[PDB]
């Protein structure tokens, strides 16, 4: 006889799996120590493959990787090598007819060495043929070789970095728009011929972190198509894989994530917003997806303004007229409006310091100042104005209160006789706060007054 067995004495396996690592994109070689078992230990051993072995994709016959076979430190082919008996080590083994250990090595890699294998399930047969002498006593060991390359698909930035897990959309309070996130992307895949199918897992929404019901719709496009929960197809030809490439890296494709108020012509409400763009990319027939989750956020800063009802700033100089006939000051009166983008919050109004009309050249005799707003008297301790009561809906533009009267009347200190004569000055500090929010408007009004004893 001639036989080829494992060095332990077991029969050669009829099957071999070549483990694939997607990290290195290579197959681990099968190695096994063997011995020739012979009738005749002086005869040469002629070793060949019956056919040139290939791994072939079970699904597609044109995709093939060559198998490489070595035995005894010699690479095998359909051309036979003759092993002289002397360096098979027949006396080393301690068993008659039995060689020393010879390594069998079965490897696979792509025909173009240094490139990555295409996705697929691969099979083929290695047919090891061994003879003696001039002979036709001939052993054939057939070893079914298997390998799997699982479909891989990734979406990367065009510098090869991962897409970010979070994105901020900058808000302009002037144009009342959010600036779109835009990034240049490339598909990386080991199955480049397949169509890429692109969906969102759910309809993305920019949602007020503190109110479920307050939403702005997010728009996502990739490669010049607006995406939805309904899948869109990108043919491999349309994705611009270079003919000179096989890393399966697409042409650069732009991803755009946009948001806008649900209704055109309107301002977003103050607050912090978020939702998740769940991008889903499928290889056509391979049943494999990558999901990319990108958290999208936006901040609409709370804003509060107090203006005259005509939209002018309040004055930074008020003068109160004196009648000596009635011995009393005429009040300053002005219609004002609160302009806000958080028109559910309570508005908190107070005075920052307590105002006086101080005498100009001696800083002693002082005529302190009454301030009223919205039909409510003001102190340095605050009055609460509920949002319903400011009547933001009741009037005209959204987020502008109906007209509230600001009344500033001085009538000095102790009551029911004439004030003392003199020229007077001072400063009203007014403070408005959008409640719970961390937002303050200060408005300083310089008050001046005259009593002159040279008139009636
Ligand atoms: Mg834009
Ligand atoms: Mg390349
Ligand atoms: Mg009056
Ligand atoms: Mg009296």
């Amino acid at each position: 006889m001639i036989d080829l067995l494992q060095a332990d004495g077991n029969a050669l396996p009829s099957a071999v799996k070549l483990a694939y690592s997607p990290a290195s994109k290579t197959f681990e070689s099968y190695r096994v120590m063997t011995q020739v078992h012979t009738n005749d230990a002086t005869k040469k051993v002629i070793v060949k493959l019956a056919d040139t072995p290939q791994l072939t994709d079970v699904l597609n016959s044109t995709v093939q990787m060559p198998i490489s076979v070595s035995w005894g430190g010699q690479v095998l082919s359909t051309t036979a090598k003759e092993f002289e008996a002397a360096a098979l080590g027949y006396s080393a083994s301690g068993v008659n007819g039995v060689s020393s250990s010879q390594e069998l090595v079965i490897s696979a890699a792509p025909k173009t060495a240094g490139t990555a294998p295409t996705a697929g399930n691969y099979s083929g047969v290695v047919s090891l043929v061994m003879t003696l002498g001039s002979d036709n006593k001939q052993v054939e060991k057939n070893i079914t070789v298997t390998a799997s390359v699982d479909p891989v698909i990734d979406l990367l930035q065009a510098d090869g970095n991962a897409l970010p897990s979070a994105v901020k959309l900058a808000y302009s309070p002037a144009s009342k728009t959010f600036e779109s996130y835009r990034v240049m992307t490339q598909v990386h895949t080991n199955d480049a011929t397949k169509k890429v199918i692109v969906k969102l897992a759910d309809t993305p929404q920019l949602t007020d972190v503190l109110n479920s019901t307050v939403q702005m719709p997010i728009s996502v496009s990739w490669g010049g198509q607006v995406l939805s929960t309904t899948a869109k197809e990108f043919e491999a030809a349309a994705l611009g894989y270079s003919a000179s490439g096989v890393n399966g890296v697409s042409s650069s494709q732009e991803l755009v994530i946009s948001a806008a108020p649900k209704t055109a012509g309107t301002a977003p409400t103050a607050g912090n917003y978020s939702g998740v763009v769940s991008l889903v990319m499928t290889l056509g027939s391979d049943n494999k997806q990558v999901e990319k989750n990108i958290t999208v956020t936006a901040s609409v800063d709370p804003v509060i303004d107090l203006l005259q009802a005509d939209g002018n700033a309040l004055p930074s100089a008020v003068k109160l007229a004196y009648s000596p006939a009635s011995k009393t000051f005429e009040s300053y009166r002005v219609m004002t409006q609160v302009h806000t983008n958080d028109a559910t919050k309570k508005v908190i109004v107070k005075l920052a310091d307590t105002p006086q009309l101080t005498d100009v050249l001696n800083s002693t005799v002082q005529m302190p100042i009454s301030v009223s707003w919205g039909g409510q008297v003001l102190s340095t301790t605050a009055k609460e104005f509920e949002a319903a009561a400011l009547g933001y809906s009741a009037s005209g533009v959204n987020g502008v209160s109906s007209s509230q009267e600001l009344v500033i009347s001085a009538a000095p200190k102790t009551a029911g006789t004439a004030p003392t004569a003199g020229n007077y000055s001072g400063v009203v500090s007014l403070v408005m706060t959008l409640g719970s929010d961390n937002k303050q408007v200060e408005k300083n009004i310089t008050v001046t007054a005259s009593v002159d004893p040279v008139i009636l």
